């Protein structure tokens, strides 16, 4: 379940990276529904995942990601979620700020 989204695409996503590192997150992102989202809706979805509060999806948020969608939601593997790191850090202070999670579901 995640607010905005239909339950039953945020349940088909996560059974479709069930298996360790079969998690892409620009697939998750299309399969839940986020990618068809308005940016204001895919801006509001970037303040949840970041749990702290701090401002920015750090990589413990990031490993962490689908405990958002389903609290019982594996982590992701180190390697998955260093990739989506990578894939989202365009400005390469080791995070992910609003516009750069924009910017990976709305590409
Ligand atoms: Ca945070
Ligand atoms: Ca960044
Ligand atoms: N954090």
């Amino acid at each position: 379940s995640f607010a905005g989204l239909k339950d039953a695409d945020v349940a088909a996503a996560l059974a479709a990276c069930s298996a360790a590192d079969s998690f892409k997150h620009k697939e998750f992102f299309a399969k839940v529904g986020l990618a068809s989202k308005s940016l204001d809706d895919v801006k509001k979805a970037f303040y949840v995942i970041d749990q702290d509060k701090s401002g920015f999806i750090e990589e413990d948020e990031l490993k962490l990601f689908l405990q958002n969608f389903s609290p019982s939601a594996r982590a992701l593997t180190d390697a998955e979620t260093k990739a989506f790191l990578a894939d989202g850090d365009k400005d390469g202070d080791g995070m992910i700020g609003v516009d750069e999670f924009a910017a990976m579901i709305k590409a």
